[PDB]
């Protein structure tokens, strides 16, 4: 793990310089394609991409798990939905499933701790049957967090070996916006009220309780903000841990990862805390409708491309942005050149 | 034309109601897919779509034309670029070309007034060899505007008859951000300084002159803000007129049109002024980096989906958003249902 972290590659400045010059010479006013140009340069710098913006196979990894905090009344969805939806992921009837198919991406469903019997067809990496109730203690042990990080990381890099060049990250876990808010609060130093949202349609009345739960979780566990693994283990969840693991894995592999929504921002903060070297590999997708989104994104210094007021999760936002990534590549490779048209600008 | 305007259909509220109920029953928390749901309902209301959100063939119409105002020193691009780029559109090496191919859309290049010899392969609807210099008089005659509107409108609806169900609108015309700013200024009642941008890399120094040119255009022509055709003819251009014509045509045909950037916002204001019934058919794509974008969008009451800091034009933003439209349809048609999973929410 320290090995893993040690070996994350830095971005290739040389490839990026070559990319930039190439972009500048395309059939358009310089810088006219804005963020699409910056994206292309970013990709070019990723070692697993072979010095150029390109997209081979795509995969969306969905981390599923239950949370003990559900018992605190922080979520209106029945606990069982996690298990139900996880099975549905195998049938391709879910939101991320539908959106991934549209993008030509494959969905990988991973059970990191669903509180139900095992689901056939789902990748089994179950830590336990749901994590500890963060309100009265830690979600899990540091050892448990570390091992899962390690395990997911490896699975991720392994896909790389099979042609995957672009990852998307997602989750499924009733009550998960609670640990996400706790993490955000801790990493950003924001007060709970500021970052706690309605999650999946939590009634306006029930909010106060959700805020109290987050505060309690923090007070009781005393997570250390300067220690990402400490935070994850104390006030996070298996699903959150798994997402962080994808990010660590893609970076080590020198490949890009598309973030999703709120839950993913939490995991990204953790990952960046654990290894800043991870940052350059992250790509935002959309701007989650969760209340704490703005704060979390500010701390990641990220500006999403899509404003869809989405708040479903599952990696649906990630899938939706994949075409944008492919667009930047298309632009890079298929546009003509100014010089070829004898076009001279100032 | 008055016929044309008379016959624009209202949206089908019945289809929309059915759509909404269907969306609500999908495998997700109600309203969780945000703008993707609203988009789907919007499409369902469009009569040319047959009561459901669907996408058949797609086309991006690019209106090309030169402007006399170029002579005022408002643009750094050589005048000839219009003609050059128009030809390039036939070769598929341009930005919109590359992005359309990615979206599976076909690009239609239409010459409405390029100041050069005719370009083989380009649809010929040339009004004149460039429009009048708006700084000292009108861009064209009202008759000329009306006829072009009519002609483009028809061409548009005709494509419908060949399976096209989704349009994208774009332009190509050196100096065109000048008439666009004038129109915006006039329709919104904003001062020129507020809406005049750098267009295609206009040097910061040269801005003042661009602002003076817009003011002059307005003072001299005295366009009537309550008369969209009056504005277009006086301070617009052939390309701007053509874009408005696409919007009028798609609406009459009961089909959706994706807007592009700044230039397209100008045309949209005109179209809405001319026929408010057009509004429900318009779909924003991205948020142009042009200075006057925010003001123009506010007046259209639109919030784009994509924030890419793009400012190329050509309909590139339109092409880039097409996948989003297809996503809303995919969502609508391919997701499973709550009831089927025995999922009951509050
Ligand atoms: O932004 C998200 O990903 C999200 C928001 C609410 C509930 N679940 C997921
Ligand atoms: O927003 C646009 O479409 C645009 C901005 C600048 C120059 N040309 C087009
Ligand atoms: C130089 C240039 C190229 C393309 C375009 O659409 C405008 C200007
Ligand atoms: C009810 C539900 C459905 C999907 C999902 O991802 C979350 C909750």
């Amino acid at each position: 793990l320290h090995a893993l972290l040690r070996d994350i590659p830095a971005p290739d400045a040389e490839a990026m310089a070559r990319t930039q010059q190439h972009i500048d010479g395309l059939l358009k006013p310089p810088g006219s394609l804005g963020r699409l140009e910056t994206l292309a340069v970013q990709l070019a710098g990723m070692p697993g991409l072979n010095g150029t913006p390109q997209v081979g196979e795509k995969a969306v990894l969905v981390m599923c798990a239950d949370h003990g905090v559900w018992d605190e009344g922080v979520a209106v969805s029945p606990k069982i939905v996690t298990a139900i939806q996880a099975a549905n992921m195998t049938r391709g009837t879910t939101g991320v499933c539908v959106l991934a198919a549209q993008a030509g991406a494959k969905v990988h469903v991973i059970d990191v701790g669903i509180d139900a019997e095992p689901i056939p067809g789902v990748v089994n990496m179950r830590v336990a049957r749901g994590c500890g109730n963060i309100a009265v203690g830690p979600a899990m042990s540091r050892l448990q967090a570390e091992a899962l990080l390690l395990e997911v990381s490896r699975y991720t890099c392994d896909l790389a070996q099979r042609g995957v060049t672009l990852f998307g990250v997602g989750e499924l876990g009733m009550a998960n916006t609670t640990p996400a808010a706790a993490m955000v609060s801790v990493f950003t130093g924001s007060d709970a009220k500021e970052v706690v949202g309605i999650g999946a349609n939590l009634p306006p009345s029930r909010i106060d309780n959700k805020v109290d739960v987050v505060r309690r979780a923090i007070a009781i566990n005393q997570p250390n903000p300067r220690d990402g693994i400490d935070v994850l283990s104390k006030v996070g969840g298996f699903d959150l841990v798994g997402m962080t693991g994808v990010m660590l894995g893609a970076a080590r592999c020198g490949l890009p990862v598309l973030l999703d929504g709120f839950l993913s921002y939490s995991a990204a903060l953790a990952a960046c805390q654990i290894a800043p070297a991870v940052r350059p590999y992250l790509i935002p997708s959309h701007f989650s409708a969760e209340k704490g989104a703005r704060i979390a994104l500010a701390h990641l210094s990220m500006e999403p491309y899509l404003h869809m007021a989405m708040r479903l999760g599952e990696g649906s936002g990630a899938a939706l942005a994949m075409p944008i990534v492919e667009a930047a590549c298309a632009m890079f490779h298929n546009m003509g050149e100014l010089a070829a048209s004898n076009i001279v600008l100032p």
